Order: structure tokens, then sequence, then C-alpha cells
């Protein structure tokens, strides 16, 4: 499952673009990301030092949601997810890996642009 | 709260001993360890690369449960818990930090001695 | 007073949140941030490689205004302030440590959002 | 040649400002940045893992356009250009070094503010 | 076939478990481990600094037997095999990679538990 | 395509031999090597700036390195990363295999058999 | 003295075995191992972060008791003695270096098997 | 008590001056430094690779006497005490940590200026 | 002006002697060192972890006054100025870079020999 | 131990390799305990490889065990070109693997030992 | 004259080519490379761990003769001359920095192609 | 001879003391230190970045004279001699290794105390 898609991305000259193209081909999103059993009364910001999911999110272990960490390859950012917790809207939690790649954290409020920001 | 206890152990010449005496004087165990949301159908092994809590255990982020990582000091063992998951017998889950300090992982079964092993 | 506050924040699972709660409870801001003797005719940008205060700011050595450097713990940002100089509005210079935690540098003009930006 | 200007900025306490003042005085832009032969135009993003030049952009080797790398001095930002490819609008491709110092990559779309963004 | 299996385990969240599941599904053991040509007059201990095979064991190059080295990923133990020699009972020498993942070295006598120990 | 072949060699005990047998079995050469836009250079094989002469193409070094492309350790560190490799245009369809197959002349710095002496 | 024995073992392809064979041949044990004052009746555990000698043991400096540290060669284990304190039964303290090579620490109670354990 | 003082010094902008002020306020010296047992008196040099206490001194493990190692914070000077032994005049051995901070080793004879030197 | 002098010294086989010869030929001292705004109630010691200028000294940022840091080359002492503060007698504060190369800190009182010492 | 004396002698010499050469010149016994590989012996025959490559006229040895610097625990002057790889040595010279690699050259073209397999 | 020429090559995109061109225009070779006083009973090989000049060569300290070390810039090759001795034919000892750039060491005999080889 | 002395000192718990007793018992000083070819019109200072021998000294490559570097063991002091040049009075140049162990460089004038100082 994941090994097939991850192997495909790991050796592509652009891993993120390969995952994107893969998904656009109807590919199955990477699974096995780890979720936190949290309060859901957090700030709701995107990437935090402790789980911060609010009622509309899930909190995942950062490294388990990072394409480069999962492909065991060098990062192009080292890694701003590893060791942190990533808050993902529940309606998008079916693809934690793809969500951080496709979205942007607001430099001002710390929340995902389009899902919490302003 | 945790800062007082952590501060007290962090500067002690033997942090694990300082935490032990603190608990022996009736101190509240360290909190805010990070608990994982898992299916409880794992191997039940003590320290693993993915959450492995069985029916009688809770899975926690390793660094969250390490006295040394929580105290921000050097390790004595780098760290055997960081980046991994620690399964704690549920009835001892009120003190994950203290549990790993007091118990031994069986070299054969990989389970905690006295808790799930042999 | 500084050691008491820094100790409390250093061991909290979320140091920035601890200082913020601490200030909201009326705690005194961290002092002993080192100020620069400079022209005060500089660009006025927020974080620079040489002092750049304009007439409405004070310049401080970066590491001295960084909660993580002051606390001697790892950074959640490595460190964007160490080795640099931070310009802080003079009306907010009584809490350089909290000021940079609460505010945002504009990625376009390099000045603090709300204090100089645009 | 490039050595005269590079030497002048290398030892300045603010290398970027020195290059700025140099150009403001009519100095000739640093040359010999390397160009990538992008044959099937790319995403147009400012800084990427593989050449991505639009119809209206040129792709340069990241390190060749970096003032810090070209001056062989520590960066202030490691280096966010090294190992990557920088796409510069063809009309400003005569000063790749100065271009990245003067402009901002949009955090949302990844294109240069004022050149490609939105 | 070796690259297919290694690739499968390399990207699995638990590589050891992935290899176990593959062997249980009747998968063929990883080959190309390196063997020592020695006089089998050794102590017979499990992991040693020089080849130590007795008559009923084969000595292998440790790294060639390590799933993590063969997969080129980080180790979870670092590597206790790399640079050393692993003695495997002749009747289990058809799967050196899986053998060390499934068995235990006795802390007392240094021989494999269940094969030689006590 | 590239991912399939690179995965195959990345896990082999001898990555270079694996790419050799793949090519020999008719496999397609690894593509996506980064080509440099350049001029009239020395034509030397591995340089610090692009140096293709008229019978060559200049490629970004790591792009053409099997080990860098496979993200595994080198056996050579890497003599291509950060440099530029000039490859005879007649062979520029397999830059990864070319450097694996050929030798740089220690004396003139050009490829043995392609420019040397 | 100690230099002759140490050089002999330092260059052996198996230093531990060389020291063992040297001792079996009548050789004098390595001396000059450093001892420290235990400031309470210690736990009596074998290897600790501070001196833990029981009334039947003596506490030695770990590195001093390490054949590999003493021989200035890379370890095989990195070093699990260095920086710690090693407790040796008083009547066996004429050979601290050999004692730790010969004995096993119980992973359960942390005392030497045969001298304290269970 | 030790944790209280070390915590106060650890977070002060000048750890050494904080300790000096704490002592001048009548505070009690830091305890638990580790004392060496010598069978013979040594050279009496201040900082040595093996214990060297003469008749007027006591030898201590260097790190245990280092304010920075004890506070677990970065050194100012890496650390000239760690891994070596410090000889402290007996009349001042009630405060080994404060002693090395207040005194100077003679560059010529290697003993403490004012105690032993010349 | 500073770039030209620093350039000249940085490539010399003996950088300090080059600056010295440059000054003796009447060259202008290197400028742009950073100065601290402090109370001037300090200890007056030469090199300190926080500014310690007394009434007749200026406190400068360490790396700013280091010839090797300014030339971006290795140190022949690591650097004893970087990250610290250097107190320079007021009457010699026109040449901070040269001052520290020509003078000596008293190992005893910590002040500059000939200026403050004894 | 068998090789400790000769290794100690070379380890502290200003030129370890020259010290071993002189030692051999004076009739010294070559360094032993190099580890031999059990392999096909139908390999490429090249000198230093990532996997055993002995042909029928060679023996493959573990690199580090054949390296004077690794055996002497001192820094290298060539990290190390043998460590982690395998050395193929002509069967007729296999009595001195540590010395064979110091005295011979690998052809940069064919990868085989100059004088033993090259061109 | 050295600082001017080293400055020019240090910031050039191809340092060795800039030096070659500088010499071809009549530039004076770099001086101040250090020479060894030996008996000249050496093997005459090009780059050795000890001085090995024969009667027709000078032995230079390797780093003094290395363009990159002298220019304080990263190496292209780390550095094969640093810490070693370079034997240069006496007739070319007037340009030791240019000599090693222009010549080749014979892989077989270890001497310079064209000066000693064969 | 050289290897005999160096091996003895290398494994001694105190190398410099071992060499000192060896000399005291009639031992022949370590030879093969490398001598620099110089003008002998230098400053005569003790340890310099370039050869600085005056007419009464010899200049030697630093590492060649350092007991720790010659023994291949960790230093106590990385190394202050490595990379530099040591000036030794010609009358003592028969034992450069021991001379630097026995003597002291004046912190003020930089010459050896007793041989050049004041
Ligand atoms: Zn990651
Ligand atoms: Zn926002
Ligand atoms: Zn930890
Ligand atoms: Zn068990
Ligand atoms: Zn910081
Ligand atoms: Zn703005
Ligand atoms: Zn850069
Ligand atoms: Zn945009
Ligand atoms: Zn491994
Ligand atoms: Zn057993
Ligand atoms: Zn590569
Ligand atoms: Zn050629
Ligand atoms: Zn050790
Ligand atoms: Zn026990
Ligand atoms: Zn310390
Ligand atoms: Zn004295
Ligand atoms: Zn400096
Ligand atoms: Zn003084
Ligand atoms: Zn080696
Ligand atoms: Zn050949
Ligand atoms: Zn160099
Ligand atoms: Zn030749
Ligand atoms: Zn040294
Ligand atoms: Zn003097």
């Amino acid at each position: 499952a994941n090994s097939t898609v991850l192997s495909f991305c790991a050796f592509a000259v652009d891993p993120a673009k390969a995952y994107k193209d893969y998904l656009a081909s109807g590919g199955q999103p990477i699974t096995n990301c780890v979720k936190m059993l949290c309060t859901h009364t957090g700030t709701g910001q995107a990437i935090t030092v402790t789980p911060e999911a609010n009622m509309d999110q899930e909190s995942f272990g950062g490294a388990s949601c990072c394409l480069y960490c999962r492909c065991h390859i060098d990062h192009p950012n080292f890694c701003d997810l590893k060791g942190k917790y990533v808050q993902i809207p529940t309606t998008c939690a079916n693809d934690p890996v793809g969500f951080t790649l496709r979205n942007t954290v607001c430099t001002v409020c710390g929340m995902w642009k389009g899902y919490g920001c302003s």
C-alpha cells in the first residue's frame, strides 16, 4: 500500500509533485499517520509543540504526516513537522500527508489559510 | 505543577532518584505526557516504533514520558524513548514518566517484566 | 525574579504559552535583555544583522530577547534571533521577550505587522 | 570582475546592504550565475527542487545566485537557495544575486511577490 | 526479488513487522548476506568482533544481515551488527536477516537464546 | 519509470551492477538529469563550473549520480555533487550510466576514450 | 606495567579475549583505576550515575574500568561505562577492568549476576 | 537545596555572579561534588588528568565541580574541567564549585594562585 | 574602507601582524564594532558573559571586535570573544579590533594588563 | 597477541606504512588475522569492491581487516578506502593482505591491480 | 601582493582558473608557502605523511601550498594536502601553489607526472 | 625506540608524566620532529601561526612536537600545537616534545618563560 506510493515518491526528482500527480490519478492517500488522543479544546493552530486540535480537527504526530520523513529522504524546507503536532481539519484527515503539502500556514495567526485563518 | 517537580529533578545529581523520593513524599506524578489514539490490538510490547498498546495498556509518545527529555538534560543510558511509543499498563498510566524509570523491558519477550511478560 | 519565571517556562510543555499565561496573571516581564547603543536612524526592520533601530525603537541583542535562548532549551521556530539584533517599538520595549513571541515580522517589508509594516 | 564586488560585500558587516549600495552607485551586477536548460517550462515557482522556469523566467543554480554562498561567508537567513533552483523573471535575469535579496516569495502560492503572485 | 522485498519493508512504518508478514505469507528470505570463510573453531557466541563460528554455525558480515542497513534507513535498537560478525545456527542460516530480528542474545553467556545458551 | 529503476538499484547490494544489468536487459536509462545552459569550455569531464566544448552536454553533477539519485551512501564522498559533468553528446542519453561506465583521465581531466590525448 | 598489558590488548583483533588470555597466563591485573567516595549506603547497583557502593562494594570511575577507554580504541558494545560509576565487590576489586568484562549486569535488579542479583 | 540554588544560577544571565551573590547572601554551597580516594598524595597541581591531591588538598571529579555542567547549560570559557580532576585546598573544600570560579591556576607552576603557587 | 583592510588581513599568512603593520603605516582602525548601552556599574573585567563596563570603559559585542570573526577566517587562539562582551578602556575605544590583539587579560584579576589590572 | 608487537611498532611510527615495509624487509612475519570471505570466485576480479568479487585466482578479504591504519587504530592518510568494502588479493600474495594493498596500485581504468589482472 | 591575488581567486567561480589567468598575465606567484628542513634522503614521492624530498625537490607544508586553504574557501576535491608534505621539483619551487594545480601525481609510482615519474 | 617510548606514554594514565619519568631514567628523547626551513629573523615568540625562529632557536611543525598528537590519543589541553610552529632554543632542540611539556609561554610577551621572556 503505502510502500508502493512512498517508493514511487522517494526516488522521484520532485517527491511532492509525484504524490500530487499520484493522487490526481485517483491514487489512495498515504495512511498509517499517528493520531493523538487529545482534548480538542486547543488553539487550533496548524503545527504546534503540543497537540492543539480544536473540535473541528484531529492532531497527528508531525513526522508521521511528513512526506520526506515517510520516504526517508532529505528535506527541502531540516523538518518543521518532526517532533511537532499537526492539526488537520477533520474533513481532510483522510489525507494528512497530502494536506500539509497542499496548504499554507498563516505567518500571522498560525492557522491554515482557508481553514481557520482570519 | 510539572515545572516545580521537573526543576527539582533536573538539577539533582541523580534525577530518577530525586523523582522517586518526590513521589515517595507523596508528590503528584508528572503530567501532560502525550497519549496516542490507537486500536489496542498491538503486540503489547513495551517500546516500539509504532503505537502497540494491547487491551490492558495505553500508548504514549516516548519523549513525553522520558524524565530526561522532560527535564531538558543529557541522557544517562542518546534516548531510547524519543521518536518511539511507550505502552504503559493502564492501571499505571497515571505515572508514565515514573513507570519507565521503575520497570524493566524483558530482553526476550520485549514486554515489561512483571507486566505482560512470559 | 527572572530565574523564577524562566525556570517555570523552561520546563513547561509549551514554554511560550507558559510565559503568556504568566504575564496574563500579572507576572513581571523578563528583564536583563541587552540593549545596543546605536544611531536610531536605521531601516527600522524587525530582525537585522546589525542594529537598525529608527527613532521610535530600541535595538537589543537577539539571544537576550529569545525565550528559548534565555531558557537554555531547544527552539520551535534553529533560532531566528541569536546573533542578530531585534528592533522593538519603544512603547513595548519593557517586554522584549514577550514582544517577539506575540508579534509577526512581515515577510514583505521586514517590519513588525501592526508596528511599522506598510 | 566579480571578485572586486564580492570581496567588498564579503567583509562588510551587512553584506546585503553593501551590495545594495554598490548597485545604487551604478555598480555592475554580479555575473556568472549558472543557468539551467529548462525545456518544458515548469511551475513558475520562485525556489524549487528541480528547474521550473515559466516561458517568462530563467532558471539559475541556487548557490550561484546567493550572495552568501558567492562570498563564502556564513548565512544570516543553512542556505535556502543552495542545492535548489531559482526562477527569475527574464526581465530581471541580469541581476539574479540582487533579485533574491530585493524580493519576497509568497508563502501561499510560492511565486515572487509582484512577479507571478496572484 | 531482494530489492522488491527491501523496498517493501523500507517504507513500512514498522519494517521488522513488514518483513515478518512477508515471510509468513510464504515470502522468500532476503539473500546476498556475506559469509566468512573461517575455521569453525570459534566461541560460538552470537555477535562478536571477529568471526566466531563453531561447527554448527555460519559467520556473516553483520551489516549484510541487518534489515536496517540493507534497507538504508535509521535503526530502532545505533546498529549493533554493523562492523561485527553474526553467528547463526546452520539450520537457520537460510534467513540471516530475519534470524536476528526474531531471536535474543543471552546477556549472560552471549549465545542465542534457544540455540546454544545454557 | 525512474522510480522503478532507481528503487531496484537502491536496494541491491551492488547498485552500479544492478543498473548495468538493467540496461543490458534493454531497460530505459534514467532520465531527468539537469542540463546546463552554457557556451566553448575546456571540455574537461568534471568541473566546478560548466565546461562543455562543442561535442558535449553539461549536466548538474548530483543529477547524474546513481548514488545521489538513489539517496544512498557512496562507494567512490561524491565526486559529482556540486560539480558539473560534461558528457559526449553521442552518449548524453544515459548520463547516469556514462559516468559509471567511463574513467576520467587523471592527467588531462577528460574522459578516457572521449577527448583524452 | 599497565602500558605493556594495554598495548598488547589494544592491537589484538579481540582486545577482551587478549586481556582474558593474558590473565589466564598469570599476568597482573590492570591497576590505576580511580575510586570515589560514596556519600550514603548506595543502592549497590552495578553501573550508576553517581557512586552507589553498598557496604560490600567500592565505587570506581567507569572509564577507568573500561578496557576500551583504557586502550584508547573505538568500542564494541558507544561506551556504557564512561561518565558513570561502577560498583565492584570489595574482595574482587583487585581487578576492576576484568571484573566488568567477566560479569553480567542483571537487567532486572541492576546488580551483578552472582554478586547481589536476586 | 542544591536544585534550588542551581536553578537560580542556571537561568541568570550571569550564572557565576548569581552563585557569588547567593553565597554572599549567606546561602549554603553546592554539595554532592564527587571526591576521589587517593592511596598516595600527588603533584598538587590544580587541574589534572588523574587525581593529584597533595597533603593540603582533596581531589574532585571535574564536572561535578563545574557550575555549568551542574546547571546543564552551555559553557562560557567547551569545558576545561569535565573529564579531569580538580584539586581544591582542604580549607576551601566545602565549596568546590565556587572555588574554581573565584580562583586562578598559575600558568607557570600549575597550582592555585594564593594556595600552593610559588 | 573596512572591507579593504579586512580583505588585506584575511588572506595574509599572519592576519594580526597584517593589521598591526597596516596601523603602523598609519591605516585607519577598523570601525563598525557594536556597542552596548549599559549602566557602567560593571566589574570592569576584560571579557564577560554580560556587559561589565565601568565608568572608564565601553562594552562592545565580542565578535564585532574580533579580527578573525570580522575576516570570517579560523581562529588561532575556538574564539574567546564571540558571544561575549569586551570592555575596552575609554581612551583606547577608537580601535577595539586592534586593542584586543595588542593586549593581555590578567589571568588573576581578569582585567587588561597595564589598564585596570592591579 | 600475534600481531600486537608489529602493530604497535607501526602505529606510533611517523610513517606507519614505511615502518611495516622495513619490518618485512628485515624478515618480519606478515600481519595475520585478516578475514577471508566465502564467495563465488567467479566475480569481476576487481581490486576493491562493494561485495566479494574474487575470481578463481584471488581470495576476497574484509577491507578493514586488511588496512594497516584500521588495524593500528590510527587516522588514515589515503576516511578509509577499504573499510566496509572487500579486497581481492592474488592467491599467491594472499599471505600478506595488509602489505599487498600498501605496495600495489589499483588501475583507475579497469579497477584491477596493476601487474595482477590489469590490461 | 599575496592578499590581492588570493582575494581575486577566492571569490572567482573557478579559483584555480583565476590563478592560472592571473599568472598568464604576468602575475607574480603566491609566496609564503612553508618549506621543511630535511636531509633529502626521501623517496621523492609527491604527497607524503612526512617530508620526503629527494635531492631535486623542496618539501612544503601541504596547506601552505593549497590554493583553497590559502583562500580560506571550501575545497572542490576534503583537502588532500592539508597535514601532509608536498615535494616540489626545485626548478618549480617558486610557484608551489600553482605547481600542484597544474600537475598530476602518478597513481602507480606516486611521483609527479613529467618530473620523476617512470 | 620512538615507538617504544610513545607506546609506553600512550597507554599510561598520565602520558606527560610517563615521558617525564622515562627521561629521568635516562631515556632518549623522541625524535623525528619536523624542522622548518626559515630565515631565523622572526619574532622569536614561542608558538606562532608562521615559522618565527630567531637566531637562537629552531622552528618545528607543531604536531610533530606534541606528545598527544605523536601518541595518537585525545588531548588534555583540541591541540594548541597542531597547525602552528614551535620555536625552541637551539640549546634544547634535542628534545622538542619534552621542551613544550616542561615550559610555559608568557601570556604577555608570548615568549618562553626562562628563554626569551622579559
Ligand atoms: Zn519530515
Ligand atoms: Zn491568519
Ligand atoms: Zn529522553
Ligand atoms: Zn519476557
Ligand atoms: Zn533563541
Ligand atoms: Zn509589510
Ligand atoms: Zn547561500
Ligand atoms: Zn501569492
Ligand atoms: Zn544495521
Ligand atoms: Zn545463556
Ligand atoms: Zn553522488
Ligand atoms: Zn588524458
Ligand atoms: Zn569505555
Ligand atoms: Zn537480578
Ligand atoms: Zn563544565
Ligand atoms: Zn605559580
Ligand atoms: Zn572571533
Ligand atoms: Zn591583574
Ligand atoms: Zn582503514
Ligand atoms: Zn587497467
Ligand atoms: Zn587545502
Ligand atoms: Zn609513475
Ligand atoms: Zn597535539
Ligand atoms: Zn614575558
